[PDB]
């Protein structure tokens, strides 16, 4: 794994996370932020002559202040064009959508929660010895047109602008919206396969897996729905951290028959994260090269996402979930993914947002430092 | 314990509470959803001729849409004449008063808000593999007429409606409220023992020992007064996560006095949550067939719980206690059980009567998978 | 002055603004909506074959959704290269700064809040019979490089980007950030007058005319050293709406000596709005053509504007100080303005920043239908 | 009236009360303020080198910093020696009490947000043209022991405390608490009147007059039992802006049989404030030596007073209210006056204890400029 | 800590327990009597038909917990700075957030922390601990802090924080953004006499770089710290480094200073009790003085929700108690400062009653472990 290697000398007394991340830092380069530094200066003017580092511009344009900035995500460039996101290593893109609630609405706003927080943000990860402003080009495109009164018009625009999005070349990072929307971008990246087989990585409290709920396909069937599509096998569907009073009879019992693998909460926490991301990796790529991941916020204990439409008591913490993100991120490439249920209405401290910030930004980093992104 | 039996054929990259959630499920009957059903649509009218899914009535009537309804508990069906309470085997009521708290009042809505967010749940548990629907009557025959003027009134009037709904047969559920109804409640059950004894098992980080406090029987002294009772032994209660810096000094003494038995939360985590549970349970049963468990929210740690009047850090944690109670629920029959100390008003997401509400429907589920209710 | 004028046949039970304002909608014209759309669809992609409405791009590019995109002031280009703000007829910039306030902080999230919630807007006002997309060019060249560490850097950054923008042609539309950046901003246009003379209206309960505040030049200071400039006369600064228990002795005494104009809000209640318009406006613009609009949240009522950090009942009503404004822009034209004060953190629902948005709005359109922009 | 006196020569273009204020304050001493700036010096220690005012200490005692410092009302002294209450003009004290509250509770912490938010103000009002520092002595003897679970105890406390403070010579600002403790005060005040009788401007939507509220002396009986007192006659009870759909029907009947006089909100707004002041006036000290001030926030409307446990729409607007105070108390001396029901849980910018501290130092400054009080 | 055998008890009480009730039981209630005295007299006694006698008319000590004027757990407001000597710790607030790169707020932390620790009462069950009997605290209020200014800001927490510590009394400072670490390390190096002091530092962030945003704000106290000639930079062991805001810059600045790094996962991993031996064993190498700075952004963000940087993945709340816990019992510390508490972010004041939980438990091991009073 990541550990300190002796290239930098450095004292024994750092605990061996922080001794390969002080290395690490060591060894990233300041090319990019060089070029962020020289284009500020140039687009927001020198600073006033009484500000002594005179890197600093008159009108903030990249990183600083995190409090200041138009709100991209992580102040990534905005790309008007969508047409030109096949230039960047990774796209983010917003599906505001909450049509596909069956209890409170409100994550329409998640993408804007996520935007807003993400600006908190530096671009280097301590102990994942990743900048990812030197490492990958991101981009965000905004948000898909969506469509409240109706969610089957919702998945065809959302359908449609993801497989845009993947079938540039761009990494597409979804910030949704509710789970409804796992069947529409499942359905536009399975579209631009070639017909080879899609696995899924599904982290929810939620199965998702009935027909219909209140007569549409809403947040409780998108995998009903996405496994009937002819490459992508409900086998390679991994259900991780089902659990609680939510997870719908209809649900569990066309899981059953389809065959999807189910661990709980408890069962991957009595078995180790590290041997429940192997399993889960194994159940997921077998037998198929390319794997989306899903993740509902949900899957973490209500008291860390408390703005979300389901929540749940006797969910995940985050240093599991983290890790075993981390895990499944650096040990194969991925499809895509997204991030869905942020509901900015419930959520007053914004911690939700920080949440789904932080689950894309590791998982970018581990795609990184492992080779399989940039 | 409970483990996947082989009665359905399942696939082995299941984990092990999943194998065992998926058969129980295929396993469970229809029959009482089916009714449902049946009856919405009598009440409710069929629905609109638009409408896909026959099931569906014009007027919501029974479980869905969750947003929807008059806010019973879990949508329990109402009995306004409470003299029919024994026809259920489930009778849950509210003890919305908050005269016996000595920091923040707003428990008085503790009912209304458990009610509230218990619509968000359906009627089946995953884990635990229950249907309530199928297996037990659930009714809500709403609140005690509290006093808020006088804590004595109240206790009196505690003490009938809950004697009165524990004499007819039902397994009461009392929803709080402040912690000092915890007197009151027991009060009235033990009047209906036939002189048997009443054992305590309670979840708190406070002692709620002592005699007086401003100089009423408040919430830190309920059982102070209710082991006074000749038939409640203060040897069979037994207090889990007593710990902080409000277990007040007189209420440690008197305790210590009666020889009731003190496990810290450190305690059970240290020695093992299923250990700490079976030395509670034979603490609490020893020489008594009758036991009462009294659940303060406040005993998990303040972030899962901020709507309590007296939150503490270095409490349990969610899949802590829920396991606690689970193994509890399945051991032994209980008398009944008491929830009390949430405060909606100090809590924004609603996270702290999601967890009463789990808490409660876990202990049902529990007696009624082990035999003990329904 | 804006009644029906009969161009456009209409039945006689409208009301005097509403028969106005619904003939000026019919003769507006819809050339950049047009434009827009196109655009957007350009930009955005068509939208799915399911959507009826062809104007409706896959992605969102323009206006529509209002909950959806990249959050600009409503929703207006934003301008990287600041070299280029001359080329629109309005420019927003935002001062994030809250080192100036003495009781709450959190209006450096001001910019963020007004931006955030304007999206809700649409391009068009009913009552004032204006259209900004057909009218005026707007842009949002983002944030100055605020320094929260150093007021006084913080000014230098402030003057020298507002004069980039005064000094370009383009109106500016300030947001804070507190009262102290008015110092700063006037003194950055007062540097591009050619020696002509500058005017303040001062929109606040607190007079802001002191030396200092806690040692240095904050929010309650900015009128004292903006009138020290040789161009910026005392006797031309009206401030409007003085009042309460936090406008301090020493900015009271400063503004005698310096012979400032003040009218309290029951001032300017009592003698109706229409006359202390005209009055303010008369002595604003007395011997001098500039006048610089700088309107404080808090001259609301404290429940209009809770999210400020100098609340104060007693203030104005929406209706009166929206008047007073609509009259002030249609009689006279502005040199730029600046809205300052609001504080997310303290603004649950956004009101605050809602009227702020509606203040800009009412101002620029007031403007443009008088022939004093675009 | 209050208007310019031509004893500092002003120019012309000053509004009437602007005119008033600008030479009242340069007409105030400031000896006060030098002796508060000599003591913080001797007792926080001069200030840093650095720290150009030399009036600023090292640590904050006296008026600022206004976000610092130990929270007494408005920062006054501390007395905790409650038999030196005499020593001061003023005496602050708070009932910390819900117990007698029919909806929500959290009024117990009352006391605590007004004087949480008092500290925002200055010491001196500028259209009153007062400086409560350099004109009256004011001490804050904080609170009394209130009893949660005996409604009848607290009203001992309350009027033994009440009682103390007003027998002392001290004007009593008492800081609820709900307006059950309106009995407890005027009772404790009545039994030191040597016989003399006592009117009551009771400023509230509710009429307060039955005799039993859920089988206790609540908030909605206390001028019922206040005027059973043989000294406290119910026809000087005066109840400014009864009306909405909480006004019980057995205290409208009690107060008519008593013959209480009643001005709903619509009556005094249609006859105009300063006629309703004078009409209050008149009954309220018609054939009595002193007069009770009864303020319940309520009486304002829900959107000014959000942090109340009933709210009620078509409530008085804030300048309504302030003129309607002003004028009683420049016209009359008071016994004293509480302000109750703020229930600061329910109010989240602080707006309601804004109110309330605003209403209270425009009570006191009025009664000091027009000779009662100082 | 465990049962002595000195009052008997049954054998079903957890450790934890058994220790706890056989401590109180040991416990003085001499300075309860004299609270209850001077309540009586400063207070009034209770009305008539109040029975319990202990009971005054006016608040006046720990109860009712929702009444009285709020200083930190209700201790005596010394007005009089120059008598904080006459007790054993003393509580001031540095109420500023000019050094904040993200959110303010945290200019309310010391009114915050002060307003919730009425809720607590002076015992602790598990540490065995009346601190009304066993230490004197007192509350001197707060620096007068220069919001537009940052260097005049640390030079009034330097002067008073150095008079505080030069009194004797044991200082919390209440913060207050991380900036302030430097103003109060800088004000208690000043009275050493040349001795050196280690700083015990919980938190995701780093703090280590020169500036930031062209000042030395809360990511530059330990640069500016350790360029004191007797504040070694060995000595500044950090707990919890992690997530995405600890800065490049920064890093590289203590690498070549040489501070010690243990990352949350690097403590959970290799257990507490083991992470904190090796956390002392480092920082009080060749010094005896070490002071201790506790960002609550080192719990994760679900914990501390109130705070101007939060971040998920940090300590957990037992985790970082158990931590201080050993800390405060194994060594006497110099001082400690709470900081990041910002209320305007924490709804249900959790934030800020986890701070006051830390100081709480941080006195009380330094009391009976003999460091304190
Ligand atoms: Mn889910
Ligand atoms: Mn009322
Ligand atoms: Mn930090
Ligand atoms: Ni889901
Ligand atoms: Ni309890
Ligand atoms: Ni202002
Ligand atoms: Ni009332
Ligand atoms: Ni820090």
């Amino acid at each position: 794994k990541r550990t300190y290697q002796g290239k930098v000398p450095l004292h024994d007394n750092y605990g061996p996370e922080a001794k390969y991340a002080v290395e690490a830092e060591a060894l990233l380069p300041t090319t990019k932020f060089e070029e962020e530094i020289a284009r500020g200066l140039e687009l927001g003017l020198p600073g006033a002559d009484s500000i002594k580092d005179r890197r600093i511009p008159t009108f903030s344009r990249g990183e600083l202040p995190h409090f200041a900035g138009i709100n991209t995500f992580i102040k990534a460039p905005y790309v008007e064009d969508v047409r030109k996101c096949g230039q960047y290593d990774v796209a983010i893109l917003g599906a505001p959508f909450d049509g596909g609630t069956t209890y409170r609405a409100g994550t329409r706003f998640g993408p804007q929660g996520i935007r807003k927080i993400s600006a908190l943000y530096g671009t280097y990860s301590f102990e994942l010895g990743v900048d990812l402003r030197e490492s990958v080009s991101i981009c965000d495109v905004g948000d898909i047109f969506t469509i409240p009164g109706n969610i089957e018009k919702t998945f065809d625009q959302v359908s449609k602008g993801v497989g845009h999005v993947f079938a540039s070349g761009a990494f597409p990072v979804v910030l949704g919206g509710d789970h409804s929307l796992g069947f529409a971008t499942v359905r536009g990246v399975a579209q631009h396969l070639n017909g080879k087989k899609l696995g899924i990585l599904h982290f929810d409290r939620h199965v998702d897996t009935q027909d219909t709920d209140l007569d549409e396909r809403m947040h409780t069937t998108p995998w009903f729905h996405a496994t009937n599509i002819p490459n992508v096998p409900a086998k390679n569907l991994v259900q991780i951290g089902i659990g609680g009073w939510q997870a719908p009879r209809p649900g569990v019992k066309a899981g059953r028959e389809r065959q999807t693998t189910i661990m709980t909460v408890t069962d991957c926490v009595e078995m180790g994260i590290e041997n429940a991301a192997k399993q889960a990796l194994e159940v997921a790529f077998d037998g198929v090269d390319a794997v989306w991941l899903s993740f509902d916020v949900d899957c973490l204990d209500a008291a860390f996402v408390p703005g979300t439409g389901w929540p749940e008591p006797g969910g995940f913490l985050p240093r599991e979930v983290l890790k075993f993100l981390q895990i499944i991120a650096d040990t194969k490439p991925l499809a895509g993914m997204e991030i869905v249920e942020c509901a900015p209405p419930y959520d007053a401290a914004e911690i939700t947002s920080l949440m789904a910030t932080r689950v894309i930004c590791d998982v970018l980093a581990c795609q990184v430092r492992s080779g399989h992104l940039g």
